[PDB]
């Protein structure tokens, strides 16, 4: 489903900028003028919580959580391909 796809590239991006990563928990799932809108927090810690809607191209997280990413956010597609492919 579009949802499950969501939380599907939500999950991957997050380990992807946070190798630290251990859960992630949804609790939100609202729908905004935008589109969607998907609010959680990982490691059981609900002040690292993060927000995204429509794909990962836009992604907010608070202060505590945003010193967290040690790498430039980047859309899902591009780190699925990694720039990876045959030659």
């Amino acid at each position: 489903a579009f949802f499950n796809e969501q939380k599907e590239k939500v999950t991957l991006y997050l380990k992807h900028n946070i190798p630290d990563f251990n859960t992630v928990t949804f609790t939100n799932e609202e729908f905004n003028p935008i589109g969607i809108s998907i609010d959680g927090y990982i490691n059981n810690d609900k002040n690292l919580s993060f927000t995204a809607g429509k794909d990962v191209k836009i992604f907010s997280s608070s202060e505590e959580l945003d010193k967290m990413f040690q790498e430039p956010r980047k859309g899902y597609d591009e780190i699925l391909e990694h720039h990876h492919h045959h030659h």
